[PDB]
């Protein structure tokens, strides 16, 4: 434990939700789906967004990657699926730690 | 700051960093440089790589990137430079994790 930084611990955050959902949320030889992707972004991200609405910009990105018929969600390809969403809602991420405040 | 989960925080210690290189170090209507990227994913990832070795990984990506000559690094370019990190080692980092260890 014990040396690892907070930013190591984010990186390393996104990484158990890859292996927790590739593996044991169906199968680990392989199953997954682009449906419980975008309903196990809504567990974990259910504060992050604004609504409904703020939901079409995650599922603009959902389509535009594993419509991808390659059976595989790959590391980057779970990254730039939620770094596309850490953008229009990224400038009130900055306040809330500028201000600190939430 | 305060309410959300770690994975909302997570993706919020990725825009920390985000804001903190492209605004203040140096300049906010715009100075960034690949230099300086190498130096900052070295503070905040000083043990997820494993030497010199393991920083020709980061640095191909840090090279790669920024081949777009925009001279702007953005929300999801920041994201697939160390999401191309996260996954030779993220064997490692799983294997962390599902010990609850180090
Ligand atoms: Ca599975
Ligand atoms: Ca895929
Ligand atoms: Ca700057
Ligand atoms: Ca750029």
């Amino acid at each position: 434990s014990d040396c690892y930084t907070e930013l190591e611990k984010a990186v390393i955050v996104l990484v158990e939700n890859f292996y927790k959902y590739v593996s044991k949320y169906s199968l680990v030889k392989n199953k997954i789906s682009k449906s419980s992707f975008r309903e196990m972004l809504q567990k974990e991200l259910n504060h992050m967004l604004s609504d409904t609405g703020n939901r079409k910009a995650a599922d603009k990105l959902i389509q535009n990657l594993d419509a991808n018929h390659d059976g595989r969600i790959s590391f980057d390809e779970y990254w730039t699926l939620i770094g596309g969403i850490t953008g229009p809602i990224a400038k009130l991420i900055h306040e809330q730690e500028q201000q600190s405040s939430s």
